């Protein structure tokens, strides 16, 4: 049976394709068909080790795995097919101080979430895995109830789920070619006939770049090789009742389970060592590659067997039945690229998973979930197929993938740092000019000072779960920004011009707030239909009918995406333009802002003249800029918008005017501080596809009853009538050598109620500062909390907020002050 017309095409048939096949098509979708080259399972599926684990160490990754999980626990009633789910739970061992904090800092990240999660001392581990060598191990951490299973059975189950449910699933029948229609739709070439689909989905394994590139899309992906070695019965693991918990040797960098009454283990390599198909890059994936292997290599990976045997004596006496090397689909960061894609038409991709065995249920879910509703059901921007740019080169690619792989079981610490690929192309003059006198942070492709270097200290990346080097730098920026006047490289910025006949209206029903007037910036959200945040953008009426709209280096192209679809969607007539990459901007904040800039150009720049946030074209030392009076800081200061050719000129020459008032650099890290203590909310952190704008404190930049019907307005009314549950607030706590960074546990007498969403120092009160969500009932000025930071709680009070006050508001609080006085 062949379907010409259908809803949805899936292209590929490993567990990722056949997963959302199951659940579009449970959802309620008909006309879903999967389109498979050979046969199910016929890319990496049916040749992974299988390994199960509610374990990650992001955030809403976890919740991924724990979705996977409980489906893989419902498949067999549902199908009446067995999938092989062995559940005996896992274990990652720690032998060094520092892993025991690693643990500590994925507890607190993990307390506040469904997955249960434990820190395990020695003498349970013994008791759950009795093979182990004792020896240096320190602790364990443990969760229950996962495991491993038949990545083949797994997929059969969900095909015959999927079957079930109306998908028809085609093989061999691959994709030959695939052409746009002006309409969105798509026309699918395979050998067995053709399909008019709604819309397209890439799940096409190790074959997904030759697929995108069918479309006119190079998705950067890269097949790394990985080895299992498998043993024969051993006497001691047969005579186990129960069975061995899968286990991580973190400092051995190898994972290991039970395999029948023998045993299964994988090494990640080094770097230096490991192997990838950079070939297949270069002249595609070999045809009548499938169900197939590469030749094992024993000797690549010598140290992690050696490893492996010291810490489970048995395996020195077993033998070796198999060795299977084969390929995964690896993106430069280890995640997977999940979503509609940027740039076409109702094409979407599961692509790059690392991990794909754990990924594909819950992935599954979540896709099914954004295509049926027009937004994601929870936010996973880090799987988002569009972080990924131009800058994400092949050299890049292979560079990076390197890394991914054999950093798979390294220590991670806050504010990690990467250095393979860099720099990339992604840089103005600023950097070659910066480079030697700061910490240059990794964003997306660009190259961000995060801090800036002081004679006499130490200039080295320095991870750690505490302070480390950049603690007495950063305060030092804080205190130039408050007490003179800094300049910041905020180049990164997603940047996106919008005109054309309906630009106004477009925006009007994108955004929440009102569309400011020309010469005038605002902050505006986008929602999605059910209230939440989508998108904080920064927008800046430049002329009559044109745009700019500003957003974080995270999220361009993103929020680009959104508001392509919209428009197009919405019959808007308007022109968009991607100026992301031809702009530099740099901030100049400070007390002594206006003195500096004054000194540079004609315009008038005095308070009652240049106003807060207002918009001008104007020349700083003959370099044509726009200039907003706006700043993240919350003190007096410009954002400059300009050519990236002239962003080095520019700098020079602020620089050099500002010498009198002692001008100098800071860094994000300084910016996060300044931000922090004004209250300030950051998309990403504070609000999300998780948050309505209303719990996050939001609520004076949405305007429920401007005419405009904006998306979202008949929602979040709703949600307001109904009153919150929880609110966004903000806590101040004292600690010894420890900050918050979000992501840590908030407790109240012996319960979870909440999360941090974000912290800092505050050099200012000499204690730290944190956003965070806590229950409403909870969250009056002066509520004591307690907040968890590497397994010891700190007290917290909720402050009023801001902490300090920005300074259009204390501009504005002396004018009043004085009129009044003057009576
Ligand atoms: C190699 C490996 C992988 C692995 C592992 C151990 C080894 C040695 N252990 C794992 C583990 O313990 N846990 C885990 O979660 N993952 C593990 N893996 C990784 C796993 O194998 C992969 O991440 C996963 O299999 C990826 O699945 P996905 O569905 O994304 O991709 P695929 O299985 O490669 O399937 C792609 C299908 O697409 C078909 N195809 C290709 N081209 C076309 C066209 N033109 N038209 C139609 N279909 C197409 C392929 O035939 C294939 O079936
Ligand atoms: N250009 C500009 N655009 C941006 C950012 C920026 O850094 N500058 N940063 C991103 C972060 N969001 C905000 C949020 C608040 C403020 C801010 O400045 N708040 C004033 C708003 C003034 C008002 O409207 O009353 C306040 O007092 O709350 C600036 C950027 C998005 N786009």
């Amino acid at each position: 049976e062949w379907k010409d017309r259908a809803e949805t095409v899936i292209i590929g048939g490993g567990c990722v394709g056949v997963s959302l096949a199951y659940h579009l098509a449970k959802a309620g979708m008909r006309d879903v068909v999967l389109l498979e080259k050979s046969e199910l399972t016929a890319g990496s599926t049916w040749h992974a080790a299988g390994l199960t684990t509610y374990f990650h160490p992001g955030i809403n990754l976890k919740k991924i795995h724990y979705d996977s999980i409980k489906l893989y626990e419902r498949l067999e009633e549902e199908t009446g097919q067995v999938v092989g789910f062995h559940q005996p739970g896992s274990i990652r061992l720690a032998t060094t101080p520092e892993r025991v904090d690693e643990f500590k800092y994925q507890m607190t990240r993990t307390n506040w979430h469904a997955t249960e999660q434990y820190i395990i001392e020695p003498e349970k581990i013994h008791e759950l895995f009795p093979l182990l060598n004792m020896d240096k191990i320190l602790a364990g951490l443990y969760n229950p109830g996962d495991g491993h299973i038949d990545p083949y059975s797994l997929t059969m189950a969900l095909a015959t789920g999927a079957r079930k449910y109306g998908v028809l699933l085609k093989y061999p029948a691959p994709v030959t070619s695939l052409k746009p229609r002006p309409d969105g739709t798509w026309d699918v070439e395979t050998p067995q006939g053709s399909v008019r689909a709604n819309r397209i989905v890439n799940a096409a394994g190790f074959w997904a770049r030759e697929v995108g590139k069918m479309i006119g899309l190079d998705h950067p992906l890269i097949p790394v090789q990985h080895q299992y070695v498998v043993t024969s019965t051993i006497p001691e693991v047969k005579a186990l009742k129960r069975e061995l918990p899968v286990l991580r040797d973190l400092e051995g960098s190898y994972y290991l389970r039970q395999e029948r009454d023998g045993l299964l283990f994988g090494p990640y390599e080094s770097q230096e060592k490991m192997k990838l198909q950079a070939s297949w890059v270069a002249h595609g994936v070999p045809p009548g590659f499938g169900k197939e292997l590469f030749e094992s290599d024993l000797d690549r990976i010598t140290e992690h067997v050696e490893a492996a045997m010291e810490m489970v004596p048995v395996l020195k006496k077993a033998d070796i039945i198999n060795i299977v090397n084969g390929p995964i689909t690896y993106s430069p960061d280890i995640l997977p690229m999940v979503g509609p894609h940027q740039g076409v038409r109702n094409y979407w991709v599961a692509i790059g998973f690392g991990y794909g065995i754990i990924h594909a249920g819950g992935v599954g879910k979540y896709l099914s979930d954004w295509i049926l509703h027009g937004e994601p059901p929870f936010d996973l921007i880090e799987l988002d197929p569009n972080r990924y740019g131009k800058w994400t080169t092949t050299q890049y690619t292979e560079a990076k993938a390197r890394e991914s792989y054999g950093f798979n079981n390294i220590v991670g610490y806050p504010k990690e740092e990467r250095f393979a690929g860099r720099p990339t192309q992604r840089v103005s003059g600023l950097y070659k000019i910066l480079e030697s006198k700061c910490s240059m942070g990794f964003h997306a492709g660009w190259e961000q000072p995060h801090w800036f270097y002081k004679p006499g200290q130490d200039t080295q990346y320095r991870p750690s779960f505490r302070r480390t080097n950049w603690f007495r730098p950063v305060g030092s920026e804080y205190k130039q920004v408050m007490q003179r006047v800094g300049v910041i490289d905020l180049s990164p910025f997603g940047k996106f011009n919008i005109k054309g006949q309906d630009s106004t209206q477009l925006l009007d029903h994108l955004c929440a707030n009102v569309i400011p007037k020309v010469g005038f910036t605002n902050i505006s959200h986008m929602l999605t239909p059910r209230g939440r945040v989508y998108a904080e953008l920064t927008v800046s009426h430049q002329s009559p009918g044109e745009f700019l709209l500003i957003t974080g280096s995270g999220s361009e192209l993103h929020d680009l995406r959104w508001i392509e679809e919209a428009a197009v969607r919405g019959g808007y007539d308007v022109e968009i333009r991607n100026i992301t990459d031809e702009l530099g901007v740099l901030g100049v904040a400070g007390p002594y802002a206006r003195r500096v800039l004054q000194k540079l150009t004609s315009e008038d720049l005095s308070d009652d003249v240049f106003k807060f946030l207002q918009t001008k074209s104007l020349k700083i030392s003959d370099i044509p800029v726009t200039a907003i009076r706006i700043s993240y800081t919350g003190e007096l200061g410009w954002e400059l918008y300009h050519r990236r050719e002239d962003s080095a000129a520019l700098y020079e020459r602020i620089m050099n005017a500002g010498q009198e008032e002692g001008i100098d650099n800071f860094g994000t890290y300084a910016l996060n501080a300044l931000r922090l203590e004004k209250a300030f909310r950051a998309w990403g952190s504070e609000m999300n596809c998780d948050t309505n704008p209303l719990e996050a404190g939001l609520d004076y930049f949405i305007k429920l009853n401007k005419p405009a019907d904006f998306t979202g307005k008949q929602a979040l009314k709703q949600i307001k009538a109904k009153g919150l549950k929880r609110r966004l607030v903000c806590l101040t706590l004292a600690t010894d050598d420890v900050d918050p960074e979000g992501n840590e546990s908030v407790w109240y007498k012996g319960k979870v109620i909440g999360n941090t969403t974000s912290g800092s120092y505050s050099y200012s009160i000499q204690k730290s500062l944190a956003f965070a969500y806590v229950p409403v009932e909870l969250s009056e000025v002066g509520q004591q909390v307690e907040v968890e930071l590497l397994g010891k709680n700190y007290p917290a009070t909720i402050i009023q907020e801001p902490l300090v006050l920005t300074e259009p508001t204390r501009t504005r609080l002396q004018k009043d002050g004085r009129k009044s006085a003057a009576l």
